[PDB]
């Protein structure tokens, strides 16, 4: 579990948002696993401008940070769940690193701040949705 908190903004993974999250959607993209809803009270993450490829997330599985070095956002095959069928997920990182169910959600930082939230993982394998592209969080 996890969440990112911009502005008037709550950017959480599609397949773990909540009733209230659809009910004050935003914007929405399966192909992400991404999710942003509307807040009342003000957000204070600052949200990466870059192309790092190397940063420290969260795992919540080991309750510990680890720094990783990650791929460039692109298209990955997920293997069907009990939210998406087989598909490729788009804006898709990965890193070597320990991942489980139930990571979904913790945050990937760089220097500059926020780049994405973990959505995959599997195999030695963690997979971050990307958050950089979405100028409009910070506008
Ligand atoms: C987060 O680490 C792990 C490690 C092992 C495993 C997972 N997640 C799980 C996972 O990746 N997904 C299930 C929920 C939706 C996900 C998506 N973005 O499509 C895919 C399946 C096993
Ligand atoms: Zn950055």
């Amino acid at each position: 579990s996890g969440a990112i908190y911009v502005g008037n903004y709550r950017v959480v993974n599609r397949h773990l948002a909540t009733h209230n999250d659809w009910a004050n959607l935003v914007w929405e993209d399966s192909s992400r696993d991404l999710l942003v809803s509307s807040t009342t009270a003000q957000g204070c993450d600052t949200i990466a401008r870059c192309d790092c490829q190397t940063g420290v997330y969260y795992c919540s599985s080991r309750r510990k940070h680890y720094p990783v070095s990650f791929s460039k956002p692109s298209l990955i095959f997920v293997e069907a769940s009990e939210y998406y069928p087989a598909r490729y997920q788009s804006h898709l990182m990965l890193a070597v690193g320990h991942s489980e169910p139930g990571d979904c959600g913790g945050i990937l930082r760089c220097q500059h701040g926020v780049v994405g939230i973990v959505s995959t993982g599997g195999n030695g394998l963690v997979g971050f949705a990307d958050v950089r592209d979405l100028l409009w969080l910070d506008e």
